[PDB]
């Protein structure tokens, strides 16, 4: 499954749900700027955690920084890559049902969109 926003796709949004007595997950998508000027995702909102930290420089995944998406390219959200750490869960969550989430770009905007939810 895909969303659009804008010149943007958000290709097979999708996570691994926290192991049993864990309350993190991870975060990760296929990003396609399909424009010719860049953008970034700036923040995800997300209900079912506390807060939601993006880790977009694959060269230093502790750093706190938005993904940067250049025109015309094709940015992967992967485990062992950039990726957006949901913290805090409030409920459980269940294989097989999305979460729900909004992400913020800087320009295209919002987009609500829903999250495919691995086993872990
Ligand atoms: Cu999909």
């Amino acid at each position: 499954h895909e969303y659009d926003v804008g010149k943007l796709k958000v290709e097979h949004p999708w996570l691994r749900a926290p192991a049993d007595g864990e309350k993190n997950a991870s975060f990760y998508a296929f990003i396609h700027n399909n424009g010719d000027t860049p953008d970034k995702l700036v923040a995800v909102k997300v209900e079912k955690f506390g807060s939601a930290v993006i880790h977009g420089d694959a060269k230093n995944l502790a750093l706190e920084a938005p993904v940067l998406l250049p025109p015309k390219q094709k940015i992967t959200l992967a485990p062992g890559g950039a990726y957006v750490a949901l913290l805090d869960a409030k409920k459980h969550l269940e294989v097989g049902w999305g979460l729900e989430m909004t992400l913020v770009f800087e320009k295209a905007g919002e987009v609500v969109i829903d999250a495919a939810i691995d086993a872990p």
